[PDB]
Formats: structure tokens, sequence, C-alpha cells
């Protein structure tokens, strides 16, 4: 339901964080979020849209999609 | 990889959870860094914009710091 850009990801460790659009503060995303279709892997720089969930990392990305 | 440590300013820190990114001084991408690499004795944290001296691991894709001292 927010938009934002992968700011850093690790493949192997399985997570990284996502900047929201609205310039508030990063989100951590962890490769179960990561809806695919795939490697469950994230580009820095990529756009995707998700929801934000309370998790272990404080908030967190649920659902996340390619824009 | 690096001849040396380098610096940067720490861009935001999570004090409680112990994870947070550092802006070298090179101009490079923001760095991952986590508690565990804090060398400084006691409760191992960062505040946002402090000085920091680290080593970084992965550089191309998800750079993690490493050695990480407060200046």
């Amino acid at each position: 339901k927010i938009k934002g850009n992968v700011k850093w990801f690790n493949e192997s460790k399985g997570f990284g964080f996502i900047t929201p659009e609205d310039g508030s503060k990063d989100v951590f995303v962890h490769f179960s979020a990561i809806q695919t279709n795939g490697f469950k892997t994230l580009a820095e720089g990529q756009r995707v849209e998700f929801e934000i969930t309370n998790g272990a990392k404080g908030p967190s990305a649920a659902n996340v999609t390619a824009l």
C-alpha cells in the first residue's frame, strides 16, 4: 500500500531495506516478503510497493511487489 | 577491497535494535552496520551523525561494515 525504493539488499543473508517515497524512515525487508517468481532478491534502486508490518526488526515490509 | 579503513558519518542507527547505515567519506553508497561490528567497550551503539572509522565487506552488492570504531 505504500511505495518506495530498495536502498540495499544482501541476497544470501536474505534481507535488506526499503526507503519509502514519503521520505520516512527506512524499513527492513526479509526475502520471504518478496513476491516472485524466481530469485527472492531485490536490486538496489528498485521501485517496489509493500505494506508495513510490526516484526522482530521493527517496522518491516510485507507483500513486496515490483513496480 | 581497500587499502585501509575509511571514515564516515552514521546516516541513521536504531540504538535499541542495533543496526543502521554509515555514509562513507568517499562518496560511495551507504554501508549497513550491525551492532556486532562495533568495537567500542560496553553496550554497542552509534548515534546518528556520529564519526566513525571502519572496514567494508561486500562493496558492490550489499556492502556491510566491519571493525567499526568511534572517532
